[PDB]
């Protein structure tokens, strides 16, 4: 699927990757978000930035400990007050 | 803020529900089922050993150093081990 994050188009092709702000393989220092999507199921860990999946904000969490959001609602992802549209 | 399973009830922060279902263990010993969370007065579930259902969406097993959290967003459909499980205040 296509990842658009206001003016970005990125897509995800192999159970994800990181959102770099202008989808990478390695987690580098300028990454906000890591996407996970496996058995139709879309997560998201937030690293780096302000995270919404509707009314829940997404606690950001490190490399060793992650912590992955099931995106219980698809059309209502926020990242830094921007809203992210997946499409197939 | 409390929580039954089938026949046991216990109270809970959070925790891990143990084989039993009897009570909520602090520590995840590698025979409890599931891990319950409360963050931001928002209840999530973690599944770690169990056949876990929210509604009709399957809860994936997780790994502590990879945890996959479910928002329970339909609270009257908790499954666990084809169990249904009731929380009240």
């Amino acid at each position: 699927m296509e990842i658009q994050f206001g003016n970005q188009r990125c897509r995800m092709v192999n159970s994800g990757g990181f959102l770099a702000t202008d989808l990478k393989e390695m987690e580098t220092d300028d990454v906000l978000v890591e996407f996970l999507n496996i058995e139709h199921q879309l997560f998201i860990r937030n690293i780096r930035a302000i995270v919404k999946i509707a009314d829940t904000t997404v606690l950001p969490s490190a490399s060793d400990k992650k912590l992955l959001y099931y995106v219980f609602d698809e059309t209502r992802v926020r990242i830094n007050d921007t809203p992210v549209i997946f499409s197939k």
